């Protein structure tokens, strides 16, 4: 270090702030953005630069390429949380800060490309060492494997007591991105809301919020333009679609979100997903995080694009 600011081109230097940035194609540049978005969002000084870059290129080489969930996803959903970050700036902790970008950059290492239904149903060793949450479980754990690798602990400078906390966090972030655990998350988020029990003092709470920033970031191809969220959409089913194979060869029917052979189902499946998962996502955050709001107008325009391809109007 540490006279030595990372510096993006005009354009990206000015929409990383916005919601909708798009990390682009030139994967060379996903690593400088991720640091770029540590020293803006933590600053130059949370993190050792040689130790940091050490982890970044670490992490990077424990995603697969695979269609969707890979390292581009990782940087995509790190992007989200920079944007919430920096848009409720003082109502984060120093060591939230720190946790949630790498938590976010670390949340599916090692994935599959696979469900957690899949692999119960093939009967993964990885199904036998963690009964729910599955590859939430295993992702958490890669993280704390890279973690230990020499000269990789971006940690070493916080105390005993500090260390267990960020890890903590950590933990509780990548299980959040468990979406089978979001709908309770979010509807306890919505009680707790509109009975005015909702208290960022009560760490339980901030739990909960965190859990849901955590969905939200996940779910951000719903917040893009409409190009970045269509040809997202095609990565995601180019997965699923592998998985409702695999699941043909197990001699099981797929869901029709996973069948390539109800491909027409698509534009009608899009409207649910939205209704039912994204707009109540950002709907709750924008209620917890007023200044989110862009998220949920986003979506609710990516919802308006859904509606005009059915009516053939595209
Ligand atoms: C942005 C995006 C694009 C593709 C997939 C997802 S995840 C996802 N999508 C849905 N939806 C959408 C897909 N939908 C169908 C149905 C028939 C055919 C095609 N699609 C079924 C409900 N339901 C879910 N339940 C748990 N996770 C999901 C997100
Ligand atoms: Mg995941
Ligand atoms: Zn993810």
């Amino acid at each position: 270090q540490g006279l030595m600011q990372f510096t993006l081109p005009v354009r990206l230097c000015k929409e990383i702030e916005l919601f909708h940035f798009d990390i682009g194609p030139f994967e060379n540049m996903w690593p400088g953005i991720f640091v770029y978005m540590v020293h803006r969002s933590c600053g130059t000084s949370c993190f050792e630069l040689e130790k940091l870059c050490r982890f970044i290129m670490s992490v990077k080489k424990n995603y697969r390429r695979v269609p969707y969930h890979n390292w581009k996803h990782a940087v995509t959903v790190a992007h989200c949380m920079y944007a919430i970050l920096q848009n409720n700036h003082t109502l984060f902790t120093d060591l939230e800060r720190k946790g949630l970008l790498i938590a976010c950059l670390c949340h599916d290492l090692d994935h599959r490309g696979f469900s957690n239904s899949y692999l119960q149903k093939f009967d993964h060793p990885l199904a036998a060492l963690y009964s729910t949450s599955t590859m939430e479980q295993h992702h958490f754990s890669q993280t704390v494997s890279i973690l230990q690798l020499e000269g990789h602990n971006i940690f070493s400078t916080l105390s005993s007591s500090e260390y267990e906390q960020v890890l903590e966090i950590i933990r509780k972030a990548i299980i959040a991105t468990d979406l089978a655990l979001y709908f309770g998350n979010r509807k306890q988020l919505e009680e707790m809301y509109q009975t005015g029990s909702l208290n960022l003092n009560n760490q339980s709470h901030r739990d909960r919020v965190i859990g849901l920033m955590m969905t939200a970031c996940d779910l951000c191809s719903v917040t893009k333009l409409w190009p970045v969220t269509k040809l997202t959409a095609n990565d995601i089913y180019a997965e699923f679609w592998a998985e409702g194979d695999e699941m043909k060869k197990l001699g099981i029917q797929p869901i029709p979100m996973m069948d390539r052979d109800k491909k027409d189902e698509v534009p009608q499946g899009q409207l649910g997903f939205y209704n039912a998962v994204a707009i109540p996502c950002y709907t709750t955050l924008t209620q917890i995080l007023p200044p989110t709001e862009p998220l949920l107008k986003a979506c609710r325009d990516n919802l308006s694009q859904w509606e005009k391809v059915i009516r053939g109007e595209e």
